[PDB]
C-alpha cells in the first residue's frame, strides 16, 4: 500500500554509451519513488526499443502510474502512445523536469567506465562481457 | 536492514519451455525471502547461462547471501563455483529442498501459456514477441 508514500512516477531517457557498442543505446528508467534504476541496451533508438525497455522495467519495478520522458520521436510516436495506453500508464513530456534520469545517466556511464577499466577494458567492452557488466552497474547503483 | 526478517536465500533452476524456442531454456530464480521471481531465457543450458542469469537477478534483487540449486553440471562446474566465489555468494545443493522454485517454474509456464494463448499464439510464440511476453509473465507473478 502506498499510503502517503511517493507517487509511482518514472522518468525514462536514452543515453548513448559507445563502451557498450554495438548495442550502445542505453534505455534508462529511474523510479522517482525509490531512485531505483533499470537499464537495458539496444542497437537502435526506436519506439519498439523504448517499449521493450519498459516491458523489462515493469517486470522489475511494477506497473507505474505515469512515466515522464522528453519529446523524442521514440516516445511521442503513435506506436509508443498506443503501447502505454494498452498498459494503462499515463505519459507526460512536461511543460512545453527530469533531473533524476539525467543524474542516473551520468552515474551509470561513470560506473560503467569504472567497472570496465577495472576489468582492463579501456575502450569498448568486449561484446561477450557487456551484459554482466551492465547488470553489475545496475546492481551497484540500486543495492 | 534485515533485522529479524527472512534470510537472503535464493533457489535457482532451469526449466525447458518450447513456447520460447529457440531460447527455450528458462533460468528461474525465486527469492525465498519475498517470493519474487527473476526469469531469463537462454539458448543452451550451460554454466555461463546460469552466470548470466544470476548477474541479472543480482541487478534486480540485490546480492543474496546464498543460493540453493540442484546438482546439475551448470551449477557444480568449476566455472560456476568460481563465479559465485567472486561474488561472495554461498552455494548449496542441499542434502545428498527447493519446492519454491519448482512452484515458480510451474506458475511461470502456466502464465506464459495463458498470455501466449491470449495473444493468439497456440504453439510457439513468435521470436519477436517473446521478450515482452516473458517480462509480462514475470510482472504478473511479482507485482
Amino acid at each position: 500500500g502506498r499510503g502517503l508514500g511517493p507517487l509511482q512516477i518514472w522518468q525514462t531517457d536514452f543515453t548513448l554509451e559507445p563502451r557498450m557498442a554495438p548495442r550502445s543505446w542505453l534505455a534508462v528508467t529511474v523510479d522517482t519513488a525509490s531512485s531505483a534504476i533499470v537499464v537495458t541496451q539496444h542497437g537502435r533508438v526506436t519506439s519498439v526499443a523504448a517499449q521493450h525497455h519498459w516491458a523489462t522495467a515493469i517486470a522489475v519495478l511494477g506497473r507505474p502510474k505515469a512515466i515522464k520522458t522528453d519529446n523524442g520521436s521514440c516516445f511521442t510516436s503513435k506506436s509508443t502512445r498506443e503501447w502505454l495506453a494498452r498498459w494503462g500508464i499515463a505519459h507526460t513530456t512536461g511543460i512545453p523536469g527530469q533531473a533524476m534520469v539525467e543524474r542516473a545517466n551520468r552515474l551509470l556511464k561513470d560506473k560503467i567506465r569504472v567497472l570496465a577499466e577495472g576489468d582492463g577494458f579501456m575502450k569498448r567492452i568486449p561484446t561477450s562481457k557487456q551484459g554482466e557488466l551492465l547488470a553489475k552497474a545496475m546492481y551497484a547503483l540500486n543495492h
